[PDB]
This record gives structure tokens, C-alpha cells and sequence, in this order.
């Protein structure tokens, strides 16, 4: 940890998996579903 700070954001809401923020506690709830399901390949052909 060299570099400093310089764009971080001024949200209530941080996502705790990539670093999203936003808004509403219903815009965070409604995105760390995205991270949801670790898997290579789904039931879809792919
Ligand atoms: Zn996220």
C-alpha cells in the first residue's frame, strides 16, 4: 500500500465485494445479489 486516496465516493451504501456504492439501502441489498452464485458455468449451454 503505496498510492494514497483521490476518487473514493461519498455514499451511506458500500458494497463489502467489489466497492459499488449507492444510494438507497434497497440499491445495495439489490446488488450484492449480483455476487451471488461462484460457479464456472451454469445450467446454460455457455
Ligand atoms: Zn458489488
Amino acid at each position: 500500500g503505496s498510492s494514497g486516496s483521490s476518487g473514493s465516493g461519498e455514499k451511506p451504501f458500500k458494497c463489502k465485494e467489489c466497492g459499488k456504492a449507492f444510494r438507497q439501502n434497497i440499491h445495495l441489498a439489490s446488488h450484492l445479489r449480483i455476487h451471488t452464485g461462484e460457479k464456472p458455468s451454469g445450467p446454460s449451454s455457455g
